């Protein structure tokens, strides 16, 4: 199908920028600092975004602007303005069922309890998009992982989340280059 973007998910504010819910973003930013890119108001969907290529390929970098909630409501206008299929929409997030800094993609499933996550699926009306899902970890059996994704990382988990944010860059990249998996290797 053609035309590319790809969303990192998190909260608005200074305060939510080191939060694990944030993790999208930051990969995000790191993925448009890779390629040189500054992002930019998009009055069309409210979002900013950022735009470039990797190694040949057109992309469109984007991040909400409003709360994770109302995601889909500006991701939707998003994927509508560039004239992008879900197919070729990748969202990096954080995900619950994930070992922390484990790096998984894939396209459809389930959302993980992730709240961006189902307003994208309700707002594109398919579950079919591309995920780079970063396990974070999950409140320990019975609940309320909701608290636990506004929290920032541990001084323990922060050592490594610049590390995994790499990966999961590249992870990125490689999806747009090649498609399907192998990046997924252990890191439990």
């Amino acid at each position: 199908a053609e035309p590319l973007l790809v969303v990192g998910l998190g909260n608005p504010g200074a305060n939510y920028a080191r939060t694990r819910h944030n993790l999208g973003f930051v990969v995000a930013d790191l993925l448009a600092a890779r390629l040189g890119a500054k992002f930019k108001a998009h009055k069309r969907s409210g979002a900013e975004v950022a735009t470039g290529r990797s190694a040949g390929r057109s992309l469109v970098l984007a991040k909400p602007r409003c709360y994770m909630n109302e995601s889909g409501r500006q991701i939707g206008p998003l994927a509508k303005f560039y004239s992008v299929a879900p197919a070729n929409i990748i969202v990096i997030h954080d995900d619950l069922d994930l070992e922390f800094g484990r790096i998984r993609l894939k396209i459809g499933g389930g959302e993980g309890g992730h709240n961006g996550l189902r307003s994208v699926v309700a707002a594109l009306g398919t579950k079919d998009f591309q995920r780079v899902r970063i396990g974070i970890g999950r409140p320990p059996g019975r609940k309320d992982p909701a608290a636990f994704v506004l929290e920032n990382f541990t001084p323990a988990e922060r050592a490594e989340v610049p590390t995994i944010c790499e990966q999961a860059a590249d992870a990125t990249e490689l999806l747009i280059e090649q498609g399907m998996e192998p990046a997924q290797n252990r890191v439990h």
